[PDB]
């Protein structure tokens, strides 16, 4: 049976207009949403949840879409897997808690969610975190040989259906777990709780979330990169104060995207939360304190 | 699995790296044709017998593929580099006694063939390349469109086991896909049902596969930088050349890179001989003529 990884937190199934979005929801203080990202769930967050919620109601929820959340019906722009649709979506999910301004951190897609959230609403935002990612403009720009052979999936999951989803069917399994020990220091699984891993395998053993995670980087390559080219051909910035984490420049792409922004490394891998995640906490409590 | 070539034999010939399959049929000048991707020799059944009405024709299946043996890999990719399968294919001739020749290739065959162009010029009487430019110049275009357009290029360019893995589970399903989707008409109407099994047999093979990425890695890597080499040299390409490509530019980037080309848009998709036989053939048999 699935492990609770986050002893002592509640469960809400929030509804909105695109379904029901799964959190859970521990501490006390001001609200502070935390979003995952591919190919996880809420999970990611079970090693700083705790300490963060010495200090704040943290609301740890899975994308529209990913692990317990529902999945909207797609369409042929992706939309409800955009990063605005999911910020539309969790905006409103915040808002059946009572939160209409509250604390954002994100990482990987959620974090993607985060910053467009950003853009679209900074009213809705005290201050923004987002760990290890640049906007998805500047990944696209940054296509070269070298970027299209080292982060090739986001062209491949890219690709029209079903062509990604028939490929993956055969062997989940193997793909999920390579993807998770690809982006890790050690290159293997040793970073992450083997019960965090299951809910993983779990998720994406599923063919409906398989394919949701594929409508995820069709936006990507398409929705999401247009709208982030509209905000940088206009010179909009982000005006809330936000923090940019990295693993092993990122601050000086930041800064033509936000007017307040601050920045630091952490010696990790892709998957900060778990791979460093005393480091984390410490950053993510500083900032938000 | 049907004989698509009446008339022609049947010939394995030998090389230090193994033995090499082809057709061959006719009688006057030699002439060797080579395929590609997902393909084998049987791509040129409708045109080689237009050919060989003036051409002795050799119809080969390339290092690997086919009913070519598979000579053991490496590190670096070697045997299915396109300076190697053209050294392997230039012995294959000198069993037969052709040390100069003429050769067509298409699409991973053409890349083979403008490789032996530049390594030994003097092998070759004339040179046509179908549908295809420069392995370095595909890379250098290599932007987000490009990176979503060609995505199998970094896919299959993935280290292994990971493409080997994925296309595994339904070889059937992928190999009918990108055979659909690389033509004017976006389905498998263009070939000879007989021709698709034939690319689906060989498809099938989990070796034959494991030969065609081994292929697409030397293309993002030692064949790039065989190229650029050339490229920063400014070697061009002596022998009388044509360009044939699918109208679904061409002609001025192989101008950088042949000092003797014409070169001409056929209404076709990808697949010249096979969506445009009566085109392609006349063109073929007026510039080797």
């Amino acid at each position: 049976a699935l492990a609770d990884l986050f002893p002592g937190f509640g469960s809400e199934w929030i509804n909105t207009s695109s379904g029901r979005i799964f959190a859970r929801v521990g501490g006390d203080g001001p609200p502070l949403l935390l979003l995952h990202g591919f190919p996880q769930t809420h999970v990611m967050w079970h090693r700083v949840a705790p300490k963060l919620a010495e200090r704040f109601k943290v609301i740890v929820a899975d994308l529209p879409g990913y692990g317990w959340s529902d999945m909207p019906e797609s369409d042929e722009q992706h939309t409800p897997y955009t990063k605005r649709a999911m910020a539309k979506q969790l905006i409103e999910a915040m808002e059946q808690l009572g939160h209409v301004h509250f604390a954002l951190a994100g990482h990987d897609r959620g974090a993607r969610v985060s910053y467009r959230l950003a853009l679209d609403s900074p009213g809705r935002l005290s201050k923004l975190a987002v760990l290890d990612i640049l906007p998805t403009y500047e990944y696209w720009q940054r296509m070269n040989r070298a970027y299209a052979l080292k982060i090739y999936h986001w062209s491949f999951l890219a690709q029209p259906a079903p062509l990604p989803e028939n490929l993956l069917g055969g062997d989940p399994d193997f793909y999920v777990k390579a993807k998770l020990a690809s982006w890790t220091r050690a290159g293997d699984l040793s970073a992450f709780d083997p019960r965090a891993v299951e809910h993983y395998r779990i998720a994406f053993a599923d063919p409906m979330r398989r394919h949701v995670m594929c409508e995820d980087y069709r936006a990507g390559a398409y929705a999401d990169f247009e709208h982030d080219k509209i905000d940088v051909e206009a010179g909009n910035k982000i005006p809330v104060p936000m923090l940019a984490l990295w693993g092993a420049t990122p601050l000086d792409v930041w800064r033509k995207w936000a007017s307040d922004v601050q920045g630091a490394p952490i010696e990790s891998g892709h998957f900060l939360p778990e791979e460093a995640p005393d480091q984390t906490a410490e950053a993510l409590v500083r900032f938000f304190s």
